[PDB]
């Protein structure tokens, strides 16, 4: 079972950018990392900390990884998966997005 839903097209997420995304009730976080076609979605939201957009963060490399730190304090989260290097003991929700004709979508309930 698998709802890949439309977001929007690529073009609208600018070059390594994050945008907020609706799944149903769940925010997920588009970070598009790259130029290319690769984006990654992960949880919006944390639930240790509780930063209500993720979207709101620099991505910055470490260990040749993508991570996106959130400046409201020093939390990064991994984009490859979702290990958030504070939250390693549980990692966040993780959702898969493809560009389909240009177009973002986003697959969850796993």
């Amino acid at each position: 079972m698998s709802q890949w839903k439309d977001i929007c097209k690529i073009d609208d997420i600018l070059p390594e950018t994050g945008v907020c995304a609706l799944l149903g009730d769940e925010q997920v976080a588009i970070f598009r990392p790259y130029h290319s076609d690769q984006v990654f979605a992960i949880s919006n939201i944390d639930p240790f900390f509780e930063s209500s957009v993720l979207s709101r963060g620099l991505i910055a490399e470490h260990q040749g990884e993508l991570w996106v730190a959130s400046p409201l304090k020093k939390q990064r989260f991994r984009l490859s998966d979702g290990l958030c290097m504070e939250d390693e003991q549980f990692s966040v929700k993780h959702y898969e997005a493809r560009v389909k004709d240009g177009v973002v979508q986003l697959r969850g309930g796993s």
